[PDB]
This record gives structure tokens, sequence and C-alpha cells, in this order.
């Protein structure tokens, strides 16, 4: 599940994989992908905030594996633009964008 709050021009966004109750789950690996599918940074969840300074563009976040008792998530589909406007399934925001993936 995807949502975004807070928490050319490079933008900084933060990116968490959480569970339902918002606890930082670990063990996930993600990808963060360009608007032609490339992925252009993988990591693994750590119980950290990851930290992105991005161009503008569209990107996708990829969950590739979960952790044990858990499902893939659903990518998050977002938007960055030059202003510093973050979008994320038609909810835009600026200052301290915060993209949290939920691990159901």
């Amino acid at each position: 599940g995807a949502m975004v709050d807070t928490l050319d021009s490079a933008t900084h966004i933060k990116f968490s994989k959480r569970d339902i109750d918002g606890k930082e789950l670990a063990g996930a690996t993600m990808e963060l992908r360009d608007s032609s599918g490339k992925t252009i940074s993988t990591w693994i969840s750590d119980g950290q905030v990851k930290d992105f300074y991005l161009m503008p563009g569209k990107y996708t976040f990829v969950e590739t594996a979960a952790p044990d008792g858990y499902e893939v998530a659903t990518a998050i589909t977002f938007t960055v633009n030059e202003q510093g406007q973050v979008t994320v399934n038609g909810k835009a925001t600026k200052g301290d964008a915060h993209i949290v993936m939920v691990d159901a």
C-alpha cells in the first residue's frame, strides 16, 4: 500500500517500508526505477528511513522480495517536479516528502 506525507532542481525524498502499525520493517528488497523501468537504486530495508535526491521525473518504487510472512506489496508510482512537488496516487505535497510502502 502506498502513501505520501511530510517528515534542474533535485528534491530530497524519504522512503519508509513499514507494517500496518507503522513500524519500520527490515528485510525487504527494494528498487527505485526511472520512467524507462531501469533500476537506478537497489537496497534492503533495515529499519531506517531511506533517503533519495531525485531530479524531476516519474519513478517507481518496487518491492522485489518481501521478508518472511509478507507478500510483495504493489509498486508505487510517483512524480517529482522542478518546484519540488511530489505526487503519489493523486496526492501532492511540497517540503519534506516522505513516501511509505505499507507491507501487509
